[PDB]
């Protein structure tokens, strides 16, 4: 009931839920990024990506496994992000992230158990509970970890979803 | 005597000082922000915000606990941030702190009781030396540390204002 | 036998490995740079790169050890990078390492043998199998580092590229 | 044998830092953490730490002279020196011997009366020179061991800061 990964061990049931995986939600800011926004004098903002996560989800898009982002912030630089790693299921402003939790199980006819959600804060938590497998990032919010099914070993915007893409296409023989 | 926080225990003093805050006074430098300034040959000027903290500063301001920012020089960005995190009560160019003070306390009708001061240098422990509750950040001057009330896990601009969110609301019955 | 070094003891198998090297060739993302991508919301794109490792490059250079890059995708910003350092063989928009590492090789008419690889990624790997000295960067993938010659003792992004500098240079008698 | 607020510091290292007038601060990795980032348009960026200028702010006011001493060569810099107050500048130094001989006659100062804080070897034909040689924390291995004091703090993280507090502790401020 416990598995080697390149990561550490984890368990046989997160093994068990990583293999059902049919769609993998995203937050941006402290998962893809480490949380930090840039911001200038003359309306200049930067988020900082990590370049290993970009190859994680290119693989995990070629391996038949849907990626989506539900964030909380409008953002360009997330559209371009998003457009340039072939991320079309983008949901920009989203303050109740359950309504674009339901709007993808009809979209793509998936159920909740297909589902995995990478968060690094409790309003992640109302989705991520309802999910087949929630995922903490390594330094997200201090009550948030206990609450997932796994947390991962690498911090949020160091290559994280990395980890649980790698994770995914292990479980799902796909690697 | 002692009570557990999610960033771990902290004494009753503290919660009790905690319980009794209308007011939260941040400084940008080292304390939302990394401490560090980005400089650019077009004469950029960029600062880092953590969106740990933003989350914590819109629940407080929500649950009846005001939030300022008193800053010694004048940014846009800094007004942009503010504006964002809802915040009105904006002080900059501020090299006598107290001005600043006075004028938060006779216009909220309030006492230095009240009033929680977050800062991380030696030019804010006048204010600091005033107020109910005294913060400094993890990674704040090593002078400052031992004089605070309080001090956090967490360092700037990582979520140390999302700490100080985090303990006002619990000490308040609001988290 | 072992060796010491200013980061710490090598093997005399790596160190036998680095005498022969007549060209070192880097990966951008992870190796040069911190691995993250800073994108802005009017189109910018920012790498970061480390002082340290641009004096050992320039020591390598005038030392008779011919630098390259190596990369995925086509940026002015590594163009920029490159002349500064003074590195002349540049590979971009290169799906396939492996036909950039035949073109560098027979441009140069130097032998696999002669040759170090850096890299932080699995990736990297059908090139760095051919080459003489393969090393990983110490936060390289979990899954490159036990199949590299040498570990860099330091980040990529953080004078990883300076210490092989240090180490062929060493090996040469030329540090 | 001496209590300071970074550690303990030897009565050897502080009577040097009684004796200082000139405090020369290379830029990048002392300054700034090592990072220079570039963009596709041309831009050019790099990380000041806010607390270092505070440090240096004190200096001046402490009748201690700061000079600048770097090899790249970038408005930011001067940009960053315009707000510290700092008017000794010298940029694109290949040979970091020249500006230093350079600000000993114009400040009409000894080596003994100079301090210069490093990051990495280039800068120590200076440091071999001055009276109080510092590296940062994270200094290039080889060059720790030759200075006469080794920062706590990382460059870019405060280690500028602490040898301002040094350099003002010892000649009572
Ligand atoms: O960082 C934050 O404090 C904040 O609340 C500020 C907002 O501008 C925005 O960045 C918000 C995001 O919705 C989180 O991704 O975070
Ligand atoms: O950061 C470097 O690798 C580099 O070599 C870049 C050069 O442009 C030059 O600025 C150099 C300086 O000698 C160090 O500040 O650093
Ligand atoms: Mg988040
Ligand atoms: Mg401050
Ligand atoms: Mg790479
Ligand atoms: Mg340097």
């Amino acid at each position: 009931a416990s598995l080697a990964t390149c990561y550490g061990p984890v368990s046989a049931d997160v093994m068990a839920k990583a293999e059902n995986i049919r769609l993998l939600i995203l937050d941006v800011d402290g998962v893809l990024s480490d949380g930090l926004i840039y911001m200038g004098n003359n309306g200049e903002e930067l988020k900082a990506f990590n370049v290993r996560d970009g190859y994680g989800i290119r693989c995990a898009l070629t391996s038949d496994i849907e990626v989506a982002i539900i964030t909380g912030r409008k953002a360009k630089l997330v559209e371009d992000r998003c457009a340039t790693l072939g991320i079309t299921h983008l949901y920009q402003g989203q303050s109740n992230k359950l309504i674009a939790f339901s709007d993808l199980l009809e979209k793509l006819a998936i159920a909740p158990e297909n589902v995995a959600y990478v968060g690094d804060d409790l309003i992640d938590w109302p989705v991520m509970e309802k999910v087949g497998l929630s995922v903490a990032v390594a330094d997200a919010h201090p009550l948030l970890i206990p609450r997932a099914d796994y947390v991962t070993r690498i911090a949020g915007g160091r290559g994280a979803v990395r980890e649980v893409c790698d994770l995914l296409l292990l479980a799902q023989g796909k690697l």
